[PDB]
């Protein structure tokens, strides 16, 4: 369709399927296996990208150009890499991926939304969609086109260190929250075929339903372990949200480290090809987890040649290598050269990677929009995050007897108030895992508002606010306080580091609450990624709030404490009496909760 140097795949007016087929038919084996290769930015250089025909890059947790980098620095790094890819013979742009799982959370000054467990408390899919929209703007502000989200794990045991990344133990709440997908990607057309990938264009990102499948169902919530359950139960609990994701055009699926009934997901042809591709009709690309194929064997990495054979024959399309791309390319090349992996398997993987790249507009807009840089940390997104934090909060108790004056809401005007606890003035603690660093971090790691700063911003100017992190009983009894707000809880963690059999918060925590609440009426704010042992915190507290991991906008806590808004959140998980009861989920024969799924006390706006 015109000029003498005309190449169909480069024509933006031709249909995706014709541009894919036109490009695939021109590629060498090296170009094909290049597309199937994702590498860390930490090992990428122009020459590596160009000479290996690399298809994708990622930032893993904490993989950043430097500490405190601006949105423009991120854009320049991504463009740098993309310039190299676009200089290859075929000019195939790379897709850059990142864990934007509660905002663009590796980026300094990015808005940090509550983690998924808290969003589950909101029962507000439309709020989660809005979070998806804001996240896509903030990811595109940094030049990135691909978010590894959403986690549609169904956590069935809160000893799992990723329990906070699950919206709920109820598959129905996880299904409702797949509205994240059309937030990140855009709404699919009215006509849409379930399983086709979709991204609206340069102001949206590709999404990733992960981790397929049963990441939330491991024995003793041990991260990466064995999910022991029959076909009926995998299909009734862990699968359904994958179908919702297909209907909303999720562009990719990341495979789980976990096994189903002793079979590595990363080697499971029946589930990856039989079910996801041939039954659910997935037409996007399937990506590995991080060294996922390496972990097929025991030990991990002890037969990479197997790892490649088993993972690629199971139907995986793109491999998050992510460092040793030379070994990955050499070994897949040999298996194809020896007839062990047929060319048709390579062509199907490359067809799906190119389908996603063409669909999402990457060949038309391979470079970053410098005008999107101001989207990062935009006050409108913060206001959204604040709304979400507030709606996430679950009021567990509001008066020590039925007869007491309810403590909440608190008055903004009082002569003197106490704000206390390890978590009252710690932005890192309130964001948790996957914030600036992989495992999250302590203190003032990014832009935000702690509980202490929110209280000072909220109260009447005549109200004297005293901060003491760990005050003793005498300090409180002598200080002349009207009331105390005390904030304690879990430290930041992710995945295996947060696997935890006893689920009790670190000291000082209980001690500071007992010391404070012993001397003056107290509202306790519990910062956690999951239910933890709570009876002793309750027994001491006049009121207690489960705030989960509310993110950067701490004023969402104070919006409810002080009666600007009523408490509306409902537990999206069972709150246990004792860890010995676990696993224990809404529905089981032997169901004895401290607080059932769906519990939450209410208040009214003053
Ligand atoms: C992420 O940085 C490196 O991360 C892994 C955590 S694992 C895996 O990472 C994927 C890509 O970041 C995520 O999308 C996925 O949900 C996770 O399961 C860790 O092993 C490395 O030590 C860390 O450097
Ligand atoms: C589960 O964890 C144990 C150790 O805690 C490990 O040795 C075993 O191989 C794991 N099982 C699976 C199938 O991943
Ligand atoms: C409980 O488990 C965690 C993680 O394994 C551990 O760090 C913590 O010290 C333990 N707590 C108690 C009370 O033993
Ligand atoms: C809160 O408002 C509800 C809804 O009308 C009402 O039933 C309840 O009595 C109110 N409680 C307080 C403490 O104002």
């Amino acid at each position: 369709h015109h000029a003498a140097d005309y190449v169909l795949y480069k024509d933006a007016t031709k249909p995706v399927e014709d541009r894919v087929a036109d490009l695939l038919g021109r590629m060498t084996l090296a170009e094909k296996i290049g597309q199937m290769t994702q590498i860390e930015r930490l090992v990428a250089t122009p020459d590596v990208l160009r000479d290996n025909f690399i298809g994708s890059l990622l930032s893993g947790g904490g993989s950043v150009p430097r500490k405190g980098a601006t949105a423009k620095e991120w854009q320049d790094m991504v463009d740098g890499f993309q310039k190299a890819c676009m200089s290859t013979r075929l000019g195939i742009p790379m897709i850059y991926g990142i864990d934007a799982v509660h905002g663009q959370n590796n980026v300094y000054g990015a808005t940090i939304f509550p983690h998924n467990v808290g969003l589950g408390a909101t029962r507000d899919p439309y709020l989660v969609k809005r979070i998806g929209e804001a996240t896509a703007l903030e990811v595109r502000a940094t030049g990135i086109q691909y978010a590894f989200a959403p986690c549609i794990a169904v956590c069935r045991d809160p000893r799992w260190g990723a329990c906070y990344a699950s919206y709920s133990e109820d598959r129905r709440i996880v299904q409702s929250m797949t509205e994240l997908i059309p937030g990140l990607q855009g709404d699919v057309p009215k006509d849409f075929t379930s399983g086709m990938p979709f991204v609206a264009g340069k102001n949206k990102v590709a999404a990733c339903a992960k981790h397929f499948v049963g990441d939330g169902g491991t024995v003793d919530g041990i991260n990466e372990n064995n999910t022991i359950i029959n076909r009926e139960g995998l299909m009734n609990i862990h699968m359904p949200a994958y179908k919702n994701a297909m209907d909303k055009g999720v562009s990719t699926v990341m495979i789980s480290y976990s096994s189903w009934n002793g079979v590595k997901m990363h080697a499971n042809q029946d589930l990856v090809t039989g079910y996801l591709k041939d039954t659910l009709k997935f037409k996007g690309f399937v990506i590995s987890d991080w060294e996922g194929i390496d972990r097929i064997t025991t030990p991990a990495g002890s037969d990479y040649s197997y790892s490649v054979k088993a993972s690629i024959l199971a139907g995986l399309d793109m491999i998050m290598v992510p460092n040793k791309y030379q070994q990955f390319i050499s070994i897949l090349t040999g298996h194809v050269n020896g007839g062990v992996i047929p060319m048709s398997r390579i062509d199907d993987a490359v067809t799906r990677i190119l389908r996603v790249k063409f669909t999402m507009g990457l060949f038309e807009n391979p470079y970053a929009d410098p005008a999107m840089a101001e989207q990062l940390g935009k006050q409108e997104h913060r206001d959204l995050a604040r709304e979400a934090a507030r709606k996430s909060l679950v009021l567990l108790k509001n008066g020590k007897t039925s007869t007491d004056a309810p403590l909440l809401p608190l008055p903004k005007k009082a002569p003197k108030i106490l704000v206390a606890g390890s978590h009252a003035d710690n932005l890192g603690y309130q964001c948790g895992g996957w914030t600036i660093e992989w495992q999250g971090d302590t203190g003032r790691t990014t832009v935000g508002t702690t509980i202490l700063e929110a209280v000072k911003a909220a109260v009447d100017p005549s109200t004297v606010v005293v901060f003491a992190e760990n005050p003793d009983a005498e300090f409180v009894k002598s200080g002349g306080f009207s009331y105390a707000i005390v904030a304690v809880g879990e430290h930041p963690y992710t995945e295996t580091k947060g696997d935890n059999l006893n689920l009790t918060i670190p000291e000082p925590g209980l001690s500071t609450v007992q010391a404070v609440c012993g001397g003056v009426r107290c509202a306790t704010v519990l910062i956690s990624g999951r239910p933890v042992v709570v009876q002793p915190l309750l027994a001491a507290s006049d009121a207690l709030v489960a705030a989960w991991l509310p993110g950067s906008e701490g004023q969402g806590v104070t919006d409810a404490l002080f009666g600007d808004f009523g408490f509306t959140g409902r537990l999206p998980r069972t709150w246990f009496k004792s860890v010995d009861q676990l696993p224990m989920n809404v529905g089981d024969a032997h169901y004895d909760p401290l607080f059932r799924l769906g519990y939450g006390l209410t208040t009214n706006a003053t």
